[PDB]
């Protein structure tokens, strides 16, 4: 189903005439402007379908953006699987005029991702985060997660040290973090409580930053590293109720572990804390 792929991306008729007859009731509904041009996708006019989408473009009515946006969408994967790369270049230009060029820089990303053109991708990533570097951060985690899916982790890092320079620093800590959790999830692990010790090594009194990468160890569940990380927040400058906090986390976490001297352990640490 060619409609809920794009979608996705946005994050019966057997006839024109059957089409045609739903578009009179219901002229603002992508769905049904898709559906009708893949529906001619699929009997190999993509002239038609091309047609379909100029139509839909103006007909649906101007204050529906996410309906509009989803009929650019459509075309871009039309001109990028059944076109050449100068319609490409040309739905995708218009595209940037008439809608959020940020978006549709993303959104053609993703499709270069899923037709599998890397080289196209990789390029656009560059030239994306030239442009909007400056200012949007999911430029930069996206490109990371690209790189660290690619098996190029060092250019993630490399990327991410670009991603510094260019953004403004009340943004440096969300981008780090963001790409620890990259690392965590689909990169080297290490690497992650690297990026997160530097961020607490900084501000060691974010408390949030703690949780966030305890957070990470307790859900890659290596027992120790996250033990010696509990170990080390309990002696970091706490709230009463932080401290109660992450007590409960430490507990549950032995838990789903299943070890109870240590469930034990937590217990006691706990009442001893509790006393000033």
């Amino acid at each position: 189903d060619w409609t809920a792929s794009i979608l996705d991306q946005a994050q019966a008729p057997e006839s024109v005439a059957d089409f045609e007859r739903l578009l009179i009731g219901n002229p603002n509904s992508s769905v049904v402007w898709m559906n009708y041009m893949a529906f001619q996708l699929q009997l190999s006019e993509i002239e038609k379908a091309r047609e379909l989408a100029e139509r839909a473009l103006k007909t649906i009515n101007f204050r529906e953006e996410a309906e509009k946006l989803n009929i650019w969408i459509a075309m871009l994967n039309l001109e990028n699987t059944f076109g050449t790369e100068e319609t490409l270049e040309e739905v995708f230009s218009r595209a940037c005029q008439y809608m959020d060029s940020y978006t549709i820089h993303t959104k053609l990303l993703g499709i270069y991702e899923i037709s599998e053109k890397f080289d196209k991708a990789a390029e656009l990533f560059k030239a994306t985060a030239k442009k909007f570097g400056g200012e949007k951060v999911s430029i930069w985690v996206s490109w990371g997660d690209f790189l660290i899916s690619h098996n190029e982790e060092q250019e993630a890092r490399t990327i991410l040290g670009n991603a510094l320079k260019a953004l403004p620093k009340r943004n440096h800590i969300e981008v780090v973090r963001k790409f620890a959790q990259l690392e965590f999830a689909k990169g080297d692990p290490e690497r992650g409580r690297s990026l997160f010790e530097g961020l607490v090594a900084d501000a060691p009194k974010r408390i949030d930053l703690w949780n966030v990468y305890v957070d990470q160890e307790v859900k890659a569940k290596d027992k120790k590293k996250v033990e010696d990380l509990f170990e080390r927040i309990i002696t970091k400058k706490i709230t009463r109720k932080q401290a109660k906090f992450f007590f409960n986390k430490w507990l549950q976490f032995e838990e789903s572990e299943g070890d109870e001297k240590t469930i034990e352990y937590v217990k006691a640490k706990a009442t001893e804390y509790v006393a000033s």
